[PDB]
């Protein structure tokens, strides 16, 4: 908090309420130096009560990090009773978005794995664990640049802390070792991405139908998920890597970016650009 900033409308402009509001309401704004549009998440400091180091952890690790494939972090101010978060407008929605008029081909699911790969390649470089990887979370720009976003859960690794071993996450897409609550790592979040990877593919995780509190018995239990359906074998085999049930036998973010399917099949950003157009007539035509 000691870069913590005040008296922010002489910086940004506030606009129209966008969304939610992972511990808030988020707003469009504007940057009054730059007439850059930008996000600002707004948070009621009064009623916080549970959530406060949360939020405290967000801004903690947003203010760490500058890497093109995390949300840009302006800065947070404090005004009255209310905490803005400013951060980097993405305006193509989020990946989960972008799935709802229907299924993705498998040059868009490699070309959004491959950039969501960067960013976890760079937060676990930076001893980071995002701990809540799903679609919802996977942010796009216009023209098609992807970005993680919501960091109210991420852990951070120590030298002295080499493990987590907090219950956090959505539970569709936790990995089984955080359902127990064992001593994990990053190779939490190569379980997430494996289950977002069969989100992108299907368009919902495994198990999807079901009441979170079944999973947290059936994915423990169970063997896990494959990719099925009529998908390139490199699509099911990347899938298959990253969801084993031994963290250590999971590979790296590295090392995805080089399996065949990222290498095959990702194309560049700017064409997801089709996809955002793809929604914005969807939404458009919706009743
Ligand atoms: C047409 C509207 N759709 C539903 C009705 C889409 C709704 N969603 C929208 O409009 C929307 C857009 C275009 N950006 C955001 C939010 C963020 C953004 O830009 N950068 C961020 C960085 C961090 C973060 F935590 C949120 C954001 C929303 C909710
Ligand atoms: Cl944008
Ligand atoms: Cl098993």
């Amino acid at each position: 908090m000691q870069n913590l900033k005040a008296d922010p409308e002489e910086l940004f402009t506030k606009l129209e309420k966008i969304g939610k509001g992972s511990f808030g309401e988020v707003f469009k704004g504007i940057d009054n130096r730059t007439q850059k549009v930008v996000a600002i998440k707004i948070i009621d400091l009064e009623e916080a009560e549970d959530e406060i180091e949360d939020i405290q952890q967000e801004i903690t690790v947003l203010s760490q990090c500058d890497s093109p494939y995390v949300t840009k972090y302006y800065g947070s101010y404090l005004k009255d009773t209310k905490l803005w978060i400013i951060m980097e407008y993405l305006g193509g929605g989020s990946a989960l978005d972008l799935l709802e008029p229907g299924p993705l081909d498998e040059t868009q699911i490699a070309t959004i794995l491959r950039e969501i790969l960067k960013g976890l390649d760079y937060l676990h470089s930076e001893k980071k664990i995002h701990r809540d990887i799903k679609a919802a979370n996977v942010l796009l720009s216009e023209h098609g640049e992807v970005k993680l976003a919501d960091f109210g859960v991420a852990g951070q690794l120590t030298d002295t802390q080499i493990k987590r071993n907090t219950f956090v996450g959505t539970p569709f897409w936790m990995a089984p070792e955080v359902i127990k609550q064992s001593a994990y790592d990053s190779k939490a979040d190569i379980w997430s991405l494996g289950i977002t990877a069969i989100e992108l593919a299907r368009g919902e995780p495994p198990h999807s139908e079901l009441h979170p509190m079944k999973v947290l018995f059936l994915i423990p239990k169970n063997n896990p998920p494959t990719l099925e359906g009529n998908y390139s074998k490199p699509l099911k085999e990347f899938v298959e890597a990253c969801l084993n049930k031994e963290p250590s036998f999971r590979p790296t973010a590295k090392e995805l970016l080089k399996h065949k399917f990222i290498l095959r099949n990702a194309k560049k950003t700017s064409y997801l650009t089709e996809l955002i157009d793809r929604y914005k007539r969807w939404k458009a035509e919706q009743s």
